[PDB]
């Protein structure tokens, strides 16, 4: 039966029966963001979904005899593993954010199709290349953000109460967020010297952070 | 007498004579901008208005017997009389955009006069190769807009209460603008942890970006 | 007497003196801004900077038997003549910004030393070649700065009200600043759609100011 | 004794307890930011820190025997030697930023680490060739900085009325942070061509950062 399978899982139909499923619950999926759909045809969307669900399992299944071991060392095949596995744990339970994250199966369209495969593929082989950087700056922010927690802390538990918070603020600064009327003023209306953390911080993380990009523009 | 009129219409007068009144009638629209000037040559300025439009007619009406189908298969030419088109639609019924949409005709200085050609070319011509990630982007924006429409849509129905609203708020978050104390910060005394959402939304977001102005540095 | 103060006014001590002013009355201006420092030695400082004001134009006047018409066809020169000028105008009259303009002598340090003279130079270099974007940029800001006003300056004068309003709140939005939060989400609570007036605008600007960049990366 | 500490000191097994310490002290660091943690394990990791802390000026102690002046004549020990003796200073008297100060300690884990020190004399490499820039852009902040004071400080002196504090405005505008409805939009509704001010600063400042980012994508 294995060839006749290997057949029907790698025939052209199968894949464009697939990407059709994909653009279709997707479609679905915006729709049910309407209280208004949802109130008309909320009964037959939930089925629609729970049928491409089985659909996709059933697929998983069938490209697993087929590959088999392969399968399980093809990123695509294993993201698309894990995405439908979400998808099937129960509309109830645990957290809702797994009702939440079936959404994620979307990103099959990405999977399914080639030349977007190409395109993912072609940005995330750029960050091997980021590594040294990334933790350069990693272990800068996670300083800085020890400083602050223990420097303004105190008085502004809001935004550095916690080495967590701190993170958050430090972050909010490196995109240059608000960063001066909504932290760094209001920080000087009690340490004056404040903007002596804060520029450094900021010349250095833009700094590095232009750096990151002309690699990136080089390789 | 189809020669007589190719020799006026392809004449270089015949051009700059354009040209000179695409900068009159701009003028004149910076003019209409002001109410102290609507009231004194308000009815010098609307007639000016109708005569440079059956100018534009003529012309337009001129250069189609002079190319005929190869004219409708020109952008530039194509768009002049998209333009004039919008400007004959009579100063009334419907929407009031088409009065506004009007001075879309300055736009007309770009498509008469060479070099806006080429620059305007030079930069449409860099979007074909940005198609790829253009997609990408838009499929994941679709992805993320739903998954906040449902995570906050009900607290936070200003900002994420429809899936368009979700666009918007997210569009802006790219834009990284006003993100964490207009947004985030407030998410989050309801939510703690929708810091989880949007750092990694607004990582991706900005190394797709980078990555696609390092693209077109290439190409 | 001529070839007498050539070797004056081309002399190293010469130059290397005017420097010496150059750096010192920068530094008393800098001074020049404590209202504690004034009350002490406002006096001191104001003849000071008189006598440099005359010294000033003593070399001037000398650099021009030097070179007569070679003189007012060299950029930098030009410059120092318009910059001593301006700090000419006596301490009272008309505008008191020419008070305060004064301190653009401080700009012949470029002037006045090479290197900078080189990095000036070769940025205001990069300018010409990017005179047709720029055209492009201005045309395009007053076609929508028109349609701005005309869209929204009746309910929002204080952004829109004026052409001049307008470039100004659309010169905002360009450089990304406060533009959801601070300008279209208010615009949108009357306007509901002003999102399609802005996000468009947004993009062009964005990908054409993205597209000057990377020209300037390559010339 | 010479020669036996000298293959103490080079060996891998000192270079690699170091970093151990490193990684040590500085998870210790991040768990001296909870006031939790503190109430139970303080007197563990008050030790634990001096304990490193011996162990840090003994090590550096052995390092100059071997090295002798060739050790400070290398940035990376230079370092060290600096970071470890601000750890030092008693923790009392003088100033607590001094306490704070000692988290800069993992920074050895750049100094310690090739690949790191790699990285980081990559980025700082860079440097020498912007310092004309970076010059030309001070003295222009400089230029604009003191006319600013004196143009805006009387009516706005929280953000114009000192040298300084025009400093730290001007970078505000620079990093484009909250410009125009923060500071500009204000400073007009008492001056109104405040914004021939702050849109040239704009252009200028934009501008020569554009340049310096391609310098860089050059060298």
């Amino acid at each position: 039966m294995y060839l006749r399978i290997t057949n029907i899982v790698e025939s052209s139909f199968f894949t464009k029966f697939i990407i059709y499923l994909i653009v279709l619950n997707g479609i679905t999926m915006g729709l049910e963001t309407s209280k208004t759909f949802m109130q008309s045809f909320g009964v037959y969307t939930t089925l629609f979904n729970q049928i491409v669900i089985t659909i996709f399992t059933i697929e998983i299944i069938l490209r697993i005899y087929v590959h088999r071991i392969s399968f399980f060392k093809d990123p695509w095949s294993l993201f698309d593993f894990f995405v439908v596995a979400i998808s099937l744990v129960p509309t109830s339970s645990g957290f809702e954010i797994l009702r939440v994250l079936r959404v994620l199966r979307l990103f099959r369209l990405v999977t399914a199709v080639p030349q977007m495969r190409k395109i993912v593929s072609a940005l995330i082989s750029v960050i091997p290349g980021m590594l040294s950087v990334i933790a350069l700056m990693t272990l800068f922010f996670y300083i800085f953000a020890i400083m602050a927690t223990q420097l303004f802390g105190e008085r502004f538990p809001e935004w550095f109460g916690t080495l967590g918070e701190s993170f958050y603020t430090l972050f909010q600064v490196m995109t240059l967020d608000d960063w001066s009327d909504g932290i760094v003023r209001p920080l000087m209306e009690v340490y004056p010297y404040a903007w002596v953390f804060f520029i450094p911080f900021i010349f250095v993380v833009t700094f590095v952070m232009i750096n990151l990009v002309v690699a990136i523009c080089v390789d």
